[PDB]
Order: structure tokens, then C-alpha cells, then sequence
């Protein structure tokens, strides 16, 4: 068999796709292999190395009647555009060959149930087309990987692999197939402070209503206070994913929805229990709700990492 | 006549368009045949196993002037690109084919007046262009179907199928056609949280207003109410798909604004009797108020389901 | 002349542009014409009818010397895809012609202004690109039209039509023209419920501020009725599609703001006059706003009614 | 030198896009030559005028070693869509020729700073490849322009306009350039309905403010009319173009939240000199501020087309 | 060595996309360069120049023997347009070529920190594929650079450069690389007019609160103008860019919600001091709120002004 180096290197990432799970990128894929019959002897005057573009080499290759290693790209989804596809061709025989191209991928392991504390993974596979008696892949060392980002992105790359596998098809001969992976995850700082920060806030207003004395006066703040909450939400609608299922981020929010309207309900039977001459038992009433309140809050998001954590 | 093994395996479900009425896919199609005026004897060192791309492959035929058993996709949307074409040639005169495609498909059976609570069907036909006394289709067994998904998705399959049928052109001979199709459904889980609960909740606000003394207060409570509603109905819009026709989800938000609505009509006119001095009357119509407001819900679920499930 | 025989006929209606003025659709378009110069005898064991692409019967139509009645597609926009183009050849010199296709349509003749009671024209040309003095279209008969629909759509057929007119250029021979035209409408159900029903509560909810006694807070209450209103438009905005003219639609609820609006000013005088000690002149202006609210719409919607639809 | 008559003829305008400043076409393209050396004596039989598409003309030029008077569009966007393109010959060497397409085209004298009041100007260029002293562009007349629309636009054309140039390349000799050009403007009609009259609305209410007696109601009331109109300005956002500089639309908008909320602070100040006890002042300050209220929007009307109109 | 003058001029930047980083052009591409084994004698009659399009020159070169100093586009997104491509060859030898183009550029650079007082570079690289020793750029004088805006737009340019590098292949011979770059920035006196001054309006009426005395109605003011600051805010939402971290607006914003929130928490604790009897001490404190107000808002543009600026 005959020893095939390959190695892939990604510039950028072009773009990422929740609702559609798949992803963009900007990337060279590069080739070298030794082949004794194409060894040649410059002529007076000619350079050192002989340059073709794949399609003029292909036909030289074939004049001679040599088998070329071919492959795939096997998650790739759409049209792949080349921007330059070149071969340089060594006195030894020695082929170097370098694609350089813009394409989407396939992402089928996206799941975004934990947002916004979630971490995704990303990969690339290449296949060998010939069986792994012909030709073998080899990992081409110190080329292959991921550029460095140069101004201020979504997403922050966190862990870089490569290692090769076999493949199969019309079940015969095994063939080689090589795979780029990634991780990746979000700034959590910026959901800090556009989420977390302003509803804590509409969360305190709500509490603020049990230190006065007017349940009729209650009854109008607390009803407003519902309002904001509503209002603020669609507000942020735009940060939040178009997914058909439950995350994390979803359950908090539906959570403080029923809380905040709990103490609209409970302000209205204060008021009827004034009205009935049942003073002191309102009074005492409302002294358990300022303590209980807190311990709700505080058990719920006991309950939310349990569920969704563990 | 010739036998021709055929079958189609789906990989993904890359989208899905409700308002188009049109689905997306990656997979792969396989054909196995076998002409005995292809067998061969293979060169010295030459491997058992001969391989060529379709389009390398039919010069072979056509040098030989044999007949190809071509086929059509029947339902596809727009442009296919294909991600690879391969040919494999066996010893003895087998024919192996491999072609590996991204693709839209047309959706005409789709219909959804029953959402959320609506199950879809899906379908590929492909048919054979030559008639039934040349080339006839034989199901590949164990090949065919739907792979398994990775992470957390939209839609939930419930059933696959293949079969085999017929078709006809020119008014001449029958053709082959091969069918596969599948059904699938929502995550039910997700509507109940982010719609049904917050709703049930703004009832219940509504309906806590019958328990209070002052008819002027009242009317402030109940018209506040209804602009709640239509807040939150805005933040829901992104959840509910755009279609020119009535859904089970339209005529149940439609009937909680009436019913909502009419509570502020009556709260005015029980304010008129006030003020001509028939407060007796007034409280006597009260008390009937807090026992039918239940029950006219009740009656509107059993006529919603009575109007849509029978 | 030669008679060319053709017809047209479409599957589905992929897509309507309302802002664009444009429409989708797949099909398929059929032509049998007969030329005895390409009549034959079959070969031993050869079938009855031979089988061609279009570019492997041109060829053979190059090599005789044979013109082909070429034609196009007068309205189309865009690129159009082509899903299989198929020739049947008879041993009498009968050519039959097959091509499925999938396209989008230029559409100048639709007009908005009665929305949404409105109903649209549709239509596809197909030229001929010869002179009517060396070939003529005959009208195929049987096989022109639309088919039936499978689920639930936006848009109602009411009325199709096929047939054949002429057209002319290089200022000489005229030549045929092929036409198919169709009609369409809404649902009219789906309007009812989602716009008219809740507005109509909200004019209610309007009149009934006059069944009140104390000014001061009809003041309140017919002010929260215009923000009403407000927020169910922007609830409904995606209902309403984005041109640059008016519709009956839109004049429907410009009126119905000022009618409104012009509540809140009323009450404001009536309390101007109270204060100036004239109750006796405000109470007997309240009868009269009372009865003339009801003749103020009734005669809003005879005009609407002449103006655009006489 | 050789005379060339060109002449273009647009049919639809398909779309025009004010953030990327282009708009998008479907036309025909005319031209008239004659060359002597293509003159010829028809066939026994044969029809008096010979038809090539554009491929095979080409070919029979190469074959004579006949120059074609070969052209360009300068300000193309994009890549260019063919419906038809189609040559007639003369027996006495005259080439009529017709290409039909679609296609977007750059509009760099876009300018929208009077928007509603403005009027924008679009062009086409054609230029010859050859020098003048080859070929000469001579204006074909009768054919050019605009054809009539059959429905209802947005945009209405105003005047067209067609004239002869030159341009230069390589510091050589110079070429002729043929121009096509019209002007277009909007539907007042239309944003006086949905945005003036319902704004005139809003400013009277606030002015209707200054007519009762209690500072303290008067406060409510004029914090609710800021909210309203904060409410109908997203209820409009759909109908505004998303631009990064400053209309006279936006500046009519900011000018009316600036005066309204001007309102809210003067009425909390009549509430502390009530409170202090300055009665008789405060009373003596609201009929200036009557007065001077509908000063304030003449002498803005006025400032705003002094800065956009001179 | 070979001397090749290259230069590069872009006439109209066609579009900008902050959530990808990149950017759209059209423009043009020059080269000059002589080889002296084309020089030619015209025949008898023909011009002094001939002009090939760039299939049919490198044709001739081919037919010569003759190697074209080849180029590629390295930060080129997706698939490049053309709308012409052309040569000129001289009488001495001397080729000039011509190619103009419409395409999408990589812009990895983009960084949205400090909106809208942000600044961003932009640059376009061309690589010669042959090592320096065969050809060697050098800068074309006069040609290179931007042509002028004709309306009015979003983005201003100030400032254009152009430079020679080197770049590497195959860790052989270096090659010459030909870099342009411009940097541009936004319209600030927009964002003035569109955010600063109406929020600056809000905070205002948030200030004159504390001029009144009743505590109570205090509470509703301060809660209703928390409801309009987050009206306003999805108002202007769509001035606003997508992007995943934090901006100097983003922050700006936030801090506005905190100090109008933190004002009705207060006015509900000066209320219970007042029910509680303490009514010296709580007007003492509202004499301190008075003046802190305003100091608050000022400490806070210090701090912005030292995290973003410094
Ligand atoms: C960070 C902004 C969103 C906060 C969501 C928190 C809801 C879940 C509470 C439990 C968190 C468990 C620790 C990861
Ligand atoms: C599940 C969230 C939406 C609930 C819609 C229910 C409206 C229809 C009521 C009758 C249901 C009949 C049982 C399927
Ligand atoms: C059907 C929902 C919209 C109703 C619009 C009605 C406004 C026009 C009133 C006059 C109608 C004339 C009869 C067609
Ligand atoms: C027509 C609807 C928008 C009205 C905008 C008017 C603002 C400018 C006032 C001065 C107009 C000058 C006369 C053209
Ligand atoms: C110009 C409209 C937005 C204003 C944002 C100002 C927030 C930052 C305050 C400190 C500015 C420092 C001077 C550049
Ligand atoms: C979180 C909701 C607290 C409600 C406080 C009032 C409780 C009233 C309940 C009366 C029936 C026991
Ligand atoms: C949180 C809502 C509190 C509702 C409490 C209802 C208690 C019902 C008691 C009935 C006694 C007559
Ligand atoms: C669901 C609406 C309930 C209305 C309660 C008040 C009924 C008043 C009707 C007076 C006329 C009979
Ligand atoms: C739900 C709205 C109740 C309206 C009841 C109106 C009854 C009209 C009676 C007229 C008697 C003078
Ligand atoms: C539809 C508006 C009705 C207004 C009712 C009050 C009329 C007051 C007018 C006083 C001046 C004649
Ligand atoms: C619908 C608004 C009614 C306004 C009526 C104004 C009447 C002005 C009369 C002035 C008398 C001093
Ligand atoms: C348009 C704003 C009018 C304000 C009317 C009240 C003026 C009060 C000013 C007191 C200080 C001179
Ligand atoms: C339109 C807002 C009016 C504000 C007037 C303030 C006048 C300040 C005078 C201070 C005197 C103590
Ligand atoms: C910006 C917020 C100002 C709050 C004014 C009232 C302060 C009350 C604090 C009482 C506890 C010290
Ligand atoms: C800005 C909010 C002010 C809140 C002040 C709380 C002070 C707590 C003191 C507790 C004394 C019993
Ligand atoms: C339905 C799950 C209840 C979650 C309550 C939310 C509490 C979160 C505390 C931070
Ligand atoms: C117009 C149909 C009335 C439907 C009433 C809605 C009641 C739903 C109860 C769950
Ligand atoms: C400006 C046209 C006035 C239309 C009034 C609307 C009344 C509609 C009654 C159904
Ligand atoms: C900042 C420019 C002030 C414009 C005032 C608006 C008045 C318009 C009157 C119709
Ligand atoms: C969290 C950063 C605090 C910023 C306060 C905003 C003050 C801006 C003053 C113009
Ligand atoms: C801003 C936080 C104040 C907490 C007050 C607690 C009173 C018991
Ligand atoms: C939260 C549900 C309370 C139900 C109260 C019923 C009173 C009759
Ligand atoms: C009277 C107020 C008591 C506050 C207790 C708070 C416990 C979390
Ligand atoms: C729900 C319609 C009630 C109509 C009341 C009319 C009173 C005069
Ligand atoms: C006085 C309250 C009676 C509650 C009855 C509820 C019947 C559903
Ligand atoms: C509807 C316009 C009324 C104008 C009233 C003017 C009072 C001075
Ligand atoms: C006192 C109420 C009279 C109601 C008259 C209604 C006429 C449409
Ligand atoms: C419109 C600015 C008024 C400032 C008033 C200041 C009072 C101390
Ligand atoms: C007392 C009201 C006077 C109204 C004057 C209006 C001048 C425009
Ligand atoms: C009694 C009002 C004092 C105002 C002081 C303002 C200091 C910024
Ligand atoms: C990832 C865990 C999700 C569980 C939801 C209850
Ligand atoms: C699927 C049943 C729909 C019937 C609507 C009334
Ligand atoms: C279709 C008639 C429109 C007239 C508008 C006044
Ligand atoms: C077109 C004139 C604009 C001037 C803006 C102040
Ligand atoms: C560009 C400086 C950003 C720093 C954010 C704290």
C-alpha cells in the first residue's frame, strides 16, 4: 500500500445555524505523496518544479496511466465553492497538492437544552474512496488545526482534535477516513447582564408590596408590576433561540411568571377577608407571606439544577 | 425482463416549511443489477473489483451499446446537488451504484388544522423511465429507512414505510415505482408550558374579580385584564405559524377575548343599578356571575372538541 | 403549415408574492407533433417505439436536416429547473415530447385595493418561435389544467381557462401564441375571526362609557380604550400585507381610531361645563351622543361601500 | 465607420431595494446592422429569411472572418438571467437581432433625505467594446422606453429619457455609450391616512390637557398621552426604511415627543406652586401655556422646511 | 524577473453585514506588462491594436508556449461575478488586461466594542502564484483607490492606502502579495437625535418626582415611567445590532433601568416611614435624593468613559 499525508486547516467560521443545525467555514485542505513514476529531469533553462492545476494534472496522470488517491467530503450539505486549487510536482516524483475553499457542514449532535450554559461540538470527515490496501492516510503533523480570531466573536473556541478511523462500503474493503473536531461556548457574561440583572430587579419590586398597608393599593401596584414583567420579555424575545422544545432559560422565566401572578391572587383575598371584618387574621397572614416569599425563589432554582443538571 | 434492486436511506431531515409546504434531506441511493456481457478478467495484479464514476461508466455502456436502467425523482423541488456518484464492477458482471444527494421535496398532503396536536405525511417517489417488460424494481431488503438522530430535534418520527406501486406516460407500458414514507408529531411538553399554564393563569385573574365590594374598582381590574391578554399574546406570535386558514389554536385564543371582554360589559352595568338604586337586584345578578363564569368554559372545550375532533 | 399539437398542465402552486407581484409552480408541458421523414422499421428483437433526450434528438434531427418547432416561455422570471425531458419516437415519424419543470411567473395584473375580499389573475404565455406559414398550434384536448389539492391551502381556485392567440416580431409573420389563465380567492372565515369579532367588542366597550355618570372617570376609561386598540393593531400587523397604497382594509381602521379618539375629546368638555356649573346643558348633550355613536358607524360603512366597491 | 441603431424597452420593474440601493428589471434589448458580406440567394424552396440563435450566428461570422459589434452593461449587479436570444438575416446581409432577460442593476444617485416628498432617478448603461472608428451607435427611434402597468404599484413613473455618449479605455480611442433614464416618485395619499391624521389626533389630546382644574388629574392624564404615542410609533416602525442618517420624517417624529413630553414637567411645577401656595400665579401661568401651545408646532412646521426645503 | 504593474479600484461598496464580518464591492482590475515575443506587424488594413477576450488569448500564449503571471483573490467569500474581461495587445508586445467583478470579502477584523463611536478597517489581498524570481509585482501609479458617493449613506470613508507584501507556498520561493485598505465610520449626529436626547427627557421626568408630596401618588408616576423606558427601548431595537457580547451602548442602557427601578423601590420605603409615624426623618431623606439624583448619572459616565475608553 501507499502512504497518503493529509491535514486540514479551518481560517474562520463563517457562520452558525441553531434552528437548521449546521455550520460555515473558510478553510485549505493540503496533500503530499510520493510517486516514483513522475520523476523527471528539467530541461535547459526550466525550473526546479513543474506546476499544474488539478484538471491540466489529471490529464498527465492519465497519459501516463497512473491512479490518483481520490476523495470525499462526507458531511457536507450543499454546493462548495473553491477559490484556488493548485499542484506542484517535484524532480523525485513528489506530488503536493492544496485546495482552498468556502462551504456549510452538517451538525447533528447540536442540543441546546442547557442555554445558556451550553457547549457544542463541531466536525469535519474526510473519505478515502480507494480501499485501505491501495492507499493509506497518514496525519500530517504541525499543519493541521484552527487560525487565530482577530477582533470580537459570538463564540469562543475552547478544545481542537484530530485522529484518523475507517470506513465501508459495498461491504468490502475498509478505507481511511480522517476527522477535524471542536467545542465551543458562549460569553455569559453579556446573558448576566441583559437577562439576569433586570428581572432580579422586577423580582424585588413584587416583594416591596407586602411593607405597605392599603391592600387596595396593593392590588393596583401588583397588577403592574405583571405588566412590566410581560413588556421586558418581549423585549429580549430576540436573543432567545427559535426551538421547538424546553430549555433551561424557558423554565426560569415561565417559573417567575407564575410567582409574580400568585401575589395578585392573594392580595385580592386579603382584601375580602378586610371586608368580612377578619382584620387581624389578614394581618397575620400577610406576616408569613414577606418570610415565605424569599424561600420560594431559593427552592426553585434548588429544583431547576436538579432537573437540568443532574 | 431485467431485475433491478433498489432502496433509499435518509440520513437527516435538513428542514421543513409549513407555509411552502415543502421538506429538505441528506441521503443516499442504491442500486444493485447484474449483465452478464459486462464480466471480465482481471489483468496481472489488477485488484478483483473494477471502479468508475457515472460519467466514466456510461462510455463504457455505450462502447458497448448497452441499455442503462435510468430513473427520475418524481416529487423533487428545485435543484439536487450531489455530493458523490460511484460505480462499482464486479467479476462477474455486477453492476453496484452509489449517489449521495442534498435536496427540497414537494409536500402536498400536509394540513394543519389541528395544531399543536397534528401528526404529518411524508413522502419520496421515485420511478423507473423505461416500461415494465425491460426493467423491473425489486426491494432491497435491509437497506432502506431513516438513521438515528443525535441530539435534541423539532419533530418526532413515528412510523417509516417502503412499498412498490406502478406509473404510466405516453398511454403505453407501465413503469416501476418506488415509494418510501414516514409520519411524524411535536413535543407536546413545550406548548403546555409556554402557552396553555400562563393563560389558565389570566383566567383565573379575571374570575377573582367577582369576589370584591366595589363596582368602580372592578371595572379598573377587569379592563387592565385585557390588555394583559393582548400583551401577551404578541410575546407568543413567534410560536404560531402563518397560514391563511383557521387553526384549534386560533378559536381557543379568539374565545378567551370574548369571554374576557364581556366581564368588563357587565361590571358597567351592574355600576348603572347602583346608581338608580337597585343594589339588591344587582347583588342578587352577582351571585349567578361567580357560578356560570366556570361553567361557560367548560362548555367551550367540549364544543372545541366536538367542532375539531368529531 | 405543420400542426403542432400542445398542452399544459400543473401540479401545485409552490408560491405568491404579494410585494413582488410574482408566482411559483411545478408542471408539466406536453406537445405530439408528426413528421414522416423520421418514420422506420424496428430491428430484430428491437421494441416497437424508440426512446431519446432532447439532446441526443436534436442530434439525430441535425444529421436528416429536420427543423424542430421551437418555442418559448414569454412571462417567465428568472432561471427555470428542469426535473426530466423525455421523447417518445413512433415508427411512423409521431414525435412525442415530455418537459417537468419547476419556475416562477411574472403577475402585472394584480391589484389589492378591495382587500381582502379581493380575487386575482394568474396566467402563463408560451410562444412560438417560427412563423404561423411553417408550423401552427392546435389545442390538445383532455390534458390542460390544474390538479386537485390534497390538504389545506391559503388560496381558492375558482375558474380556469386555455386558448390560443398570436403574436408578432422582426415586423413580419405572426405567430401562435398558447395561453392558460386562472382565478383565485381567500378565506374570508379566517378574517372574520381574527380581526372583525374582536373590534367590534372594542367599539362596544367604547359606548358603554356613557352609561356612566361621573365624567372623571369616563375620562380614564375611554383613554385606556384607544391604547386598546392600539396594542390589538400591532398584535394583528403580520395579518396585513406591506404595499404602498391604501386598502378598504386599512381605511376600516384609520376611521375606526378617529371615531375613538374622538370620545376621549368629548368627555373632557362635558367636564369643562360641569365644573362652569352648566349640568343641566352637559346631561342633556350625553343624550345625544348616546343614540348618534350606533349612526355614526352605520353611515362610516355605506360610505366605505360606495366608494370602493362603486 | 459602421452604423449600429440600438434601442432598449423595459416591461416590468420587479423590485426595488432602498437600504442596498438597486433595482431589478425585465427587458429587451434591439439591435439593427447591416453587413453586405452576409447577403445571400435562398434555396429552391427555402424561406426568404435565414434564423440563428446566438451560438450558431457566431460561428458562421468565424467561418466568413466577419468582426461582431460586440457590447457591454456597465452598471450590471450580479449575474444576468436569458429568456430568449434569438438573430435574423436578410437576403441583403441585414442582422436583426433580440436578447430578452432579467436581471439587477446598481443606483448609486439614491437619496432619501425628503422622504415622503422625494423623487429618485434610475439609469441603464450599454457601451461598446470597439472603438468609434469600427462602429457607431446610432439611436433607434419608436422603440424605446417604459411600457404601461395593469394593476396597482407603489412606485409612479414620472418621466424617461434616452441620449447618446462616449466613454474611454486603455488611454486610446474612444467608444460610444447609450443611456436610459427615469424618474419616479410615491403615493402621498397613503402616509397622510396611515401617519399624519392619527398624530394630529395625539397632539390634540394633549392640548385638551389645559382645560380642566385639578393639576393632579391633569398629570395622569398627560403621562398616559406619552405613552400612547411611544405605543403608535412601533405600530408604524414597518412603514420607515432602515437608513443610518436623518430624514424629514424622523425629525417630524422626534420634535412631537419632545414637545409632549414638555407637558408632563410644566404640570408637576403648577403642582408645587399650588402646594406652596401660589394659586393665583399658577392660574395666571396656564392661560400663557394655553396659548402658546399651537405657536409652538406652527413655528416647528416652518423650521423644519426651512432646514430640508431651502 | 519579470516587472508586472498591477492596480485595483472599487467603484461602489455594495453592502455591509455585521453579525457575518464581511463585505460587498464592484470594482475593477488592472495589469500592464510586455513580453516581447508577441510583437506583431498589422497587416494591410488593419488597426494598430488587437483585442482578445481572455479564453481567446491564453490560447495564443499556448500556441507560443508563452507562461500568463497568474493571480488569485485570498480573502474572496463564495463565488465571484463577472462582467467583462478583456485584452489589449500592443504592436511592441505590451498586454494590458482588464477584468470587473462584483463579489463578497472576508473582514475578520470587525470588532463592535464601542457602537456607535466605532471605527473599522477593511482590506482586499492579491497573490501571485509564481515565486518572485519569475514575476514581481509593482504598484500601477495613479489607478488604485475609491471613487466618489453620489446620494447619501450609511457608512463614511476616511481614509484609503495601498502596499506591497510577500506570502509563502510549499516552503519554497516567496511570492508577491498586493494589499488595499480603507477604514470608515457612522453618521453620530443620528444617535444623537434617535436615542441620546429622548432617554435623556426620560430621566428627566424621573427627577421631577421628588418636587411633589404625596408619597403615594409618587409610586404610581415612578412606576409608570419605569413601563415607558421599556416601551421606548424595543422601539428602537431594530438601531440596535445582533451580536453575542457586550457594547458601550448595551452598557449605557442597563444602567438607565438600575438607577429609574431603584427610585420606586425608595418612594415605597418613604411611604412607610410615614405610616409608621417618622415623618421628619423621611422628609429629611428626600432632601438628600434631590441632590444624589444628578451626581449619580455623572459618576456613572466617568465609569463608562474609563472601562471603554481607557
Ligand atoms: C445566566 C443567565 C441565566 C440564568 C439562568 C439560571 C436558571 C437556572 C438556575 C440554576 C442554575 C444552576 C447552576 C448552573
Ligand atoms: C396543548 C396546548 C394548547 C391547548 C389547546 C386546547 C384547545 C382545545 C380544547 C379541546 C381539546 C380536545 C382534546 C384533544
Ligand atoms: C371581513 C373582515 C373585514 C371587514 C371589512 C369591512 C369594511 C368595509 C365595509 C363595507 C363592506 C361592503 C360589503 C362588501
Ligand atoms: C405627509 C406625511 C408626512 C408629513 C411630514 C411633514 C413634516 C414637514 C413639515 C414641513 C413640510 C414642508 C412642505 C413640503
Ligand atoms: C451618542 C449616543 C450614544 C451615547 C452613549 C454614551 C455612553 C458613554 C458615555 C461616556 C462617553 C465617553 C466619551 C466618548
Ligand atoms: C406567593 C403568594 C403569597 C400569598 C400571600 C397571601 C396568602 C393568602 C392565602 C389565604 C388562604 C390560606
Ligand atoms: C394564592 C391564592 C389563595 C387562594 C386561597 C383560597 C382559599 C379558599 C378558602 C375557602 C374558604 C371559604
Ligand atoms: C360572563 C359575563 C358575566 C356578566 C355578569 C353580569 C351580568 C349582568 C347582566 C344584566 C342583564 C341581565
Ligand atoms: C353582558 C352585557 C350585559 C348587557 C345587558 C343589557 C340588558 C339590556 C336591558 C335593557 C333594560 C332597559
Ligand atoms: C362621537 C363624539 C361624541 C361627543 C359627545 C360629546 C359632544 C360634546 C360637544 C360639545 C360642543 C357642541
Ligand atoms: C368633539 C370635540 C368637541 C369640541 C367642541 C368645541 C366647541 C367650542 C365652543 C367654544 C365655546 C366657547
Ligand atoms: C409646552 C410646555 C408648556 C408648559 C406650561 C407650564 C409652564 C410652567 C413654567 C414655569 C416656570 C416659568
Ligand atoms: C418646562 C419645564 C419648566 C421648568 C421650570 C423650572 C423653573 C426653575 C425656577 C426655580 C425657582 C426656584
Ligand atoms: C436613587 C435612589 C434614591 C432613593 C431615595 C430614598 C432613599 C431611602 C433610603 C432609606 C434607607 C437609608
Ligand atoms: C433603595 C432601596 C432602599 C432600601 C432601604 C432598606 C433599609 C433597611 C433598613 C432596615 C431597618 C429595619
Ligand atoms: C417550574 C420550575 C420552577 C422554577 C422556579 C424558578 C426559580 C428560579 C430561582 C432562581
Ligand atoms: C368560538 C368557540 C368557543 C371556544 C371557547 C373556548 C373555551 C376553551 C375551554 C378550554
Ligand atoms: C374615512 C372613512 C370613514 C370610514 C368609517 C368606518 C366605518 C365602518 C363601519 C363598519
Ligand atoms: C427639531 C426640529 C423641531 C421640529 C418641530 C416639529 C413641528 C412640526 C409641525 C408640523
Ligand atoms: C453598569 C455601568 C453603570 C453606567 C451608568 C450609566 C450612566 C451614564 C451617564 C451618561
Ligand atoms: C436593595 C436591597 C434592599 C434590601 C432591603 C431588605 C429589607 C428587609
Ligand atoms: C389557586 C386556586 C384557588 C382556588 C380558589 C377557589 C375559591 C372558591
Ligand atoms: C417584619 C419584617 C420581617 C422581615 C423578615 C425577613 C425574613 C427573610
Ligand atoms: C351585548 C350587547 C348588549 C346590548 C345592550 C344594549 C343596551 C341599550
Ligand atoms: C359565594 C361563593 C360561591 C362559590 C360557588 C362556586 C361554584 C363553582
Ligand atoms: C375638534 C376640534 C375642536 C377645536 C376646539 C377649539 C376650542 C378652543
Ligand atoms: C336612555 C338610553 C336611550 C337608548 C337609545 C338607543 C338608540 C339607539
Ligand atoms: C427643562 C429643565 C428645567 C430644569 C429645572 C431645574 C430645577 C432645579
Ligand atoms: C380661555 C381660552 C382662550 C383660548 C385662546 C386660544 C388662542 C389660540
Ligand atoms: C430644595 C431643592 C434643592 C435643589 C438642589 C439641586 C442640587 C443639584
Ligand atoms: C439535559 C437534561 C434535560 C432534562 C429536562 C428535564
Ligand atoms: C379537521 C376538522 C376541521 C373542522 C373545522 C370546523
Ligand atoms: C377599486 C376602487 C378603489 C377606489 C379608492 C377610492
Ligand atoms: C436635503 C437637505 C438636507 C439638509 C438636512 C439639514
Ligand atoms: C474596548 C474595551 C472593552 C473593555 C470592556 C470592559
Amino acid at each position: 500500500p501507499s502512504d497518503v499525508f493529509i491535514g486540514l486547516k479551518i481560517d474562520q467560521i463563517t457562520g452558525i445555524n441553531q434552528k437548521e443545525e449546521n455550520f460555515s467555514v473558510v478553510g485549505s485542505l493540503r496533500i503530499d505523496w510520493r510517486q516514483p513514476l513522475l520523476a523527471f529531469e528539467h530541461a535547459p533553462g526550466e525550473p526546479k518544479h513543474r506546476t499544474y492545476t488539478l484538471a491540466t494534472f489529471l490529464k498527465l496522470l492519465e497519459e501516463k496511466q497512473i491512479r490518483w488517491p481520490a476523495f470525499t467530503y462526507h458531511n457536507q450539505q450543499g454546493r462548495m465553492d473553491f477559490q484556488n486549487r493548485l499542484i506542484s510536482l517535484s524532480e523525485d516524483g513528489t506530488v503536493m497538492y492544496l485546495e482552498r475553499f468556502t462551504s456549510t457542514f452538517q451538525a447533528p449532535a447540536f442540543d441546546f437544552r442547557l442555554f445558556p450554559f451550553d457547549n457544542q461540538l463541531f466536525f469535519i470527515h474526510v473519505d478515502s474512496i480507494f480501499p485501505q490496501h491501495l492507499f493509506r492516510f497518514q496525519e500530517m503533523q504541525g499543519f493541521s488545526g484552527l487560525g487565530d480570531q482577530l477582533g470580537e466573536e459570538e463564540w469562543i473556541v475552547t478544545e481542537v482534535n484530530t485522529h484518523l478511523t475507517t470506513h465501508n462500503e459495498f461491504t468490502k474493503g475498509d478505507a481511511s477516513r480522517f476527522v477535524l473536531e471542536f467545542h465551543a461556548e458562549r460569553h455569559l457574561n453579556y446573558y448576566l447582564m441583559r437577562i439576569l440583572i433586570p428581572v432580579l430587579l422586577i423580582i424585588t419590586v413584587s416583594w416591596f408590596t407586602f411593607f405597605l398597608q392599603d391592600y387596595t393599593k396593593r392590588i393596583d401596584l401588583a397588577g403592574g408590576n405583571l405588566l412590566l414583567f410581560i413588556a421586558f420579555n418581549f423585549t429580549i424575545s430576540s436573543d432567545l433561540p427559535r426551538l421547538g422544545y424546553i430549555t433551561l432559560m424557558d423554565a426560569f422565566l415561565v417559573g417567575t411568571f407564575i410567582i409574580t401572578a400568585l401575589v395578585v391572587l392573594g392580595n385580592v383575598w386579603l382584601r375580602r377577608l378586610e371586608n368580612h371584618g377578619k382584620q387581624a387574621l389578614a394581618r397575620k397572614l400577610d406576616i408569613y407571606a414577606i418570610t415565605s416569599y424569599p424561600l420560594a425563589y431559593l427552592l426553585g432554582a434548588l429544583t431547576l439544577w436538579l432537573l437540568f443538571f443532574w
